[PDB]
């Protein structure tokens, strides 16, 4: 080798770039292709592996990102832009990242980071997804991938092979794919890759797990705020279709035959569809999950439920869980009453209009049914209550609830389930209040950020942080968070019988059961059975 930075894949030489890392250092390789760029007559289609390469690839700086919509909904503002692009965007962007540690290690376990961002955003290259805090904290080789989001990555037509659909799936399975052939050459055990990832990341690693074809690529799955049955993350082949021909119609394109369709939606440019996502939803959600995952026959073989009823996944360890807030930011970009900069005490009224945008499935009756349900009426006009119980109907329909339910069903067959609450509030935290514990905002605690000093965490966050990510590499180790027979509380397994979780916090350890429940057994058992009947 005559070299730490400089590795021989089958793919070809890549060389890396040496990083410092709390006054050590360590190796990373950044922006190492493993597909083809899927531009021009290849948009929408399956990725290709990437042809081979005749020399050194100059992996010392993060790629371009894939091409999705901006977040503007404050400009300047840090808590939000965090989450944009940082890197130039374009078609050309299925790359990935890897941190190895220094020295190289022997075969050691490796982590693999998918991104969320809801299938139509997201980035590989974030700051919050910056892999050398955790690389060197625990010994780890972490890959990030990165994979097309929105129509460049969902359009489906199904029967179609040119838009099959999926394909932003098909980006990280062959991001899995290069990782289980290539990564021993970093120094990784490919028998012991766990994939994790959050909110759409989240649900592709369920994804994953239920996937014929992907099951096989890795060992162990952390799923963190979003799971496959999430409501936001799949739509029917047929409601593709129908959203795909109405990106046609939006677009001035002839809708006689899919070869028509795909032909038009080709020859535009991307910002061009960017820009009429948001007119295919039937109405609506606040904000653009337009292009998702589609229930096709391939991808998944049957429908989700079904899979999970039958056993039809893979059999392993999963850690999981969700955050104490995760429906505040939906009702701040999208929910009338909800401003970035009041206390936002809500109303009675935007309260019934709040419940109708965060429930649009629903008819009268369910209407009621939620409103009943989350509605102290001895006490009805308290702006807090209202707002707050907007915040929680909005996390439990949408995030908690789906994913509990997919908890007590892979916990039936699987092999040993770890569940936690983050309800920790950071002290430096940018936005306000009342949005409490917000989707997104435990990444930064698994990244390792609070370990900077720079960045104003309390010594008992750089705590809290460091007890996180051993957690999560304990677990991606051995198939469970705690040490061999350690001093430190134990964080008991999730059993169907008895439920238990903990929470994830500065405080000492508590465990608790049932996460939920009568929140959850309301959205995953009672209104649905309700819709279906009126
Ligand atoms: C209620 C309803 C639907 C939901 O779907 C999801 C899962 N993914 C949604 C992410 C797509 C919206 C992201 C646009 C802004 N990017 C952010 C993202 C996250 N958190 C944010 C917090 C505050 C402001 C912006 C955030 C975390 C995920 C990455 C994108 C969560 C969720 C909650
Ligand atoms: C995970 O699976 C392992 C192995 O597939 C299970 O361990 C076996 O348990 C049976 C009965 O408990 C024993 O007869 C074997 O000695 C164990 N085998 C091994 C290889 O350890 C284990 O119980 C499963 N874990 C969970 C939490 O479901
Ligand atoms: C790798 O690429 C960047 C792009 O500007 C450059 O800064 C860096 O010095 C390059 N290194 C080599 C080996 O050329
Ligand atoms: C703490 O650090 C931040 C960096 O994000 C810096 O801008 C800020 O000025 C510091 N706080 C104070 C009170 O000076």
């Amino acid at each position: 080798d005559h070299s730490e930075l400089l590795v021989n894949t089958k793919s070809g030489k890549v060389m890396g770039t040496r990083v410092p890392v709390l006054s050590s250092h360590i190796s990373a390789f950044l922006g190492i292709p493993f597909a083809e760029p899927p531009v021009g007559n290849m948009r929408f289609r399956r990725p290709e592996p990437k042809k081979p390469w005749s020399g050194v690839w100059n992996a010392s700086t993060y790629p371009n990102n894939c091409q999705q919509y901006v977040d503007e909904q404050f400009p300047g503002f840090s808590g939000s832009e965090m989450w944009n692009p940082n890197r130039e965007m374009s078609e050309d962007c299925l790359y990935l990242n890897i941190w190895v540690p220094s020295p190289r290690p022997k075969s050691t376990t490796v982590m693999v980071w998918i991104y969320g961002g809801g299938f139509y955003s997201g980035s590989s290259t974030l700051d919050v997804y910056n892999g050398k805090y955790l690389a060197y904290t625990e010994e780890v080789v972490l890959v990030s991938l990165s994979y097309r989001v929105g129509a460049f990555g969902f359009l489906a037509l199904h029967g179609s092979q040119e838009a099959p659909g999926n394909v932003g799936l098909l980006d990280q399975r062959m991001a899995l794919q290069w990782v289980h052939d290539n990564i021993q050459f970093f120094g990784g055990d490919p028998k012991t890759v766990t994939i994790f990832g959050e909110s759409a990341g989240g649900a592709s690693v369920g994804m994953h797990i239920l996937s014929p074809g992907s099951r096989d690529l890795f060992r162990r799955a952390i799923l963190q705020s979003g799971s496959p049955n999430c409501p936001w993350a799949s739509v029917s082949v047929a409601e593709g279709r129908r959203r795909a021909v109405e990106l046609g119609r939006n677009l001035n394109c002839n809708l006689n035959s899919d070869e028509e369709l795909i032909h038009c939606l080709r020859e535009k440019k991307p910002q061009e569809l960017i820009d009429v996502e948001w007119n295919v939803l039937p109405f609506d959600s606040i904000f653009r999950f337009s292009f998702v995952p589609v229930i096709d026959g391939e991808f998944f073989p049957t429908s989700l439920e079904s899979m999970l009823n039958s056993g039809n996944f893979k059999k392993t360890q999963i850690l999981l869980g969700v955050n104490k807030d995760e429906g505040s930011f939906f009702l701040l970009y999208g929910a009338p009453g909800f401003s970035k900069d009041s206390e936002s005490k809500i109303s009675r009224e935007d309260f019934m209009s709040g419940v109708k945008l965060s429930v649009p499935h629903a008819n009268d009756l369910g209407l009621d049914a939620v409103t009943l349900q989350y509605t102290d009426w001895m006490d009805d006009n308290n702006g807090i209550k209202n707002r707050d119980g907007l915040d929680d109907i909005v996390g439990d329909h949408n995030v908690i609830c789906p994913l509990m339910h997919f908890v007590n069903k892979y916990t039936k067959f699987g092999n040993g389930t770890y569940l936690y609450f983050f309800n920790h509030r950071a002290s430096n935290l940018v936005w306000p209040e009342w949005m409490g514990v917000i989707h997104g905002y435990e990444i930064e605690f698994v990244f390792g950020l609070p370990l900077v000093k720079e960045l104003n965490y309390t010594a008992e966050e750089e705590a809290l942080s460091r007890r996180i990510m051993h957690y999560w590499a304990t677990f991606a180790k051995t198939g469970n968070p705690n040490e061999p027979h350690s001093q430190e509380s134990k964080w008991p397994l999730f059993t169907t019988k008895e439920q238990k979780f903990i929470d994830l916090n500065t405080e000492p350890m508590k465990v608790h059961q049932r996460l939920r429940v009568q929140m959850c057994v309301f959205w995953n058992q009672f209104l649905p059975k309700l819709l279906n009947a009126t």
